[PDB]
């Protein structure tokens, strides 16, 4: 349908920020109750200050991964991995991830000269399963049209610090999920198909593509529980309980929930539902805002819930340059 347009780049990155920014709020606790996030939204758009949220790792590493496509256009990993470090010095409190902190302290070491190493000896060799790959990876998708580049791009980009298959393959199904957001207004079972499709290749036992089966499962369901939802697909620090929910919580409130009123639009729903789920409220809002930010655009990214963002009017700005990535490459 449409060629993708810069209020599709700007939606998503904007989309990821306020994800990160208001589910910040309520992250670790597991019990969120949705009424805690109306009223929370609600004390948000009276707030006479701007700028009153301040964003996590996710949007560091995001601004970290943008600055290196911007600088890279052709991707250096290298230079992704120098940036990744040299933030995670700058600003360490941001709200990394226990483990993640290793990798910068090795990468930042005159120790190593291969990126992807440190990363490789996280968790006896194993690797990294948490979702911190795919937290930062939607840009990846905003700067490359072509989905083998997507999919390529958000692996390596993830592998520097999540060296797990479970890792890596969340970044590459978040990706995914912003990717076809983004190519036209995309039907619910097509968007489903497509990433099925890909997920059943790059997997083929085959964990992501059987919880994307189950979201298939959700929505021809109506009036799913929270329960059912967190029973299933999860609410956590893993890649594999965070990003397939992050892209039913999408999927959801692409219609009316019967709880979030009416008066909010797709995003906002989306954001909201989100982050009542609780858990990792933080990354799981951040990811799904992405995928909605690529779908709905600019125009449900409200003034009033955007001036709250440190970082809103650079998140605008980093916009134009990933989007004249994109168009670069078609
Ligand atoms: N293979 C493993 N073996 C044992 N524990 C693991 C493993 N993988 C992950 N963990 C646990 O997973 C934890 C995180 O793995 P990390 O790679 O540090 O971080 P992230 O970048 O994914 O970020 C994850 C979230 O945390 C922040 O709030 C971010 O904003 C994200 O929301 C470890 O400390 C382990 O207890
Ligand atoms: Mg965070």
């Amino acid at each position: 349908g449409p060629m993708v347009s810069l209020a599709q780049v700007r939606g998503a990155l904007c989309g990821a920020l306020l994800g990160d920014c208001m589910g910040a709020e309520f992250e670790g606790s597991d019990a969120v109750e949705l009424p805690d996030v109306l009223e929370f939204v609600r004390l948000l758009e009276k707030e006479k200050k701007a700028g009153t949220l301040f964003y996590t790792d996710d949007t560091a590493m995001t601004r970290a991964v943008i600055q290196s496509l911007i600088a890279k256009p052709d991707f250096d990993e290298v230079d992704m991995a120098k940036r990744f470090a040299e933030e995670y010095k700058k600003e360490p409190t941001r709200g990394y991830g226990a483990g993640v902190v290793q990798v910068f302290k090795k990468l930042l070491s005159p120790k190593y000269s291969d990126v992807f190493q440190p990363a490789r000896e996280q968790f006896d060799g194993k690797g990294s399963y948490g979702n911190g790959g795919a937290m930062r990876v939607a840009s990846i998708a905003l700067a490359y049209p072509n989905i083998q580049d997507v999919i390529k791009f958000a692996r390596r980009s993830a592998q520097l610090t999540h060296a797990s298959p479970l890792g890596y393959n969340g970044a590459i199904l978040q990706a995914l999920a912003v990717h076809f957001a983004l190519q036209g207004e995309l039907k619910r079972d097509t968007f489903l198909e497509q990433l099925i499709g890909e997920m059943e290749r790059i997997e083929g036992k085959l964990p992501f593509c059987s919880r994307l089966k189950k979201i298939k499962e959700f929505l021809a369901s109506s009036n799913v529980p929270k329960a059912d939802i967190v029973d299933e697909l999860g609410h956590g620090i893993a890649a594999l309980e965070s990003v397939p929910t992050a892209i039913y919580s999408f999927l959801h409130c692409m219609e009316s929930d019967p709880d979030i009123p009416d008066l909010y639009n797709n995003l906002q729903r989306t954001i909201i539902y989100s982050i009542s789920l609780g858990g990792d409220t933080d990354t799981i809002a951040t990811m799904a805002g992405a995928i909605a930010g690529a779908y709905y655009g600019m125009d449900q990214v409200t003034p009033s819930w955007k001036r709250s963002c440190e970082a809103i009017v650079e998140t605008e700005e980093s916009a134009v340059k990933l989007y004249e990535l994109y168009c670069k490459q078609l």
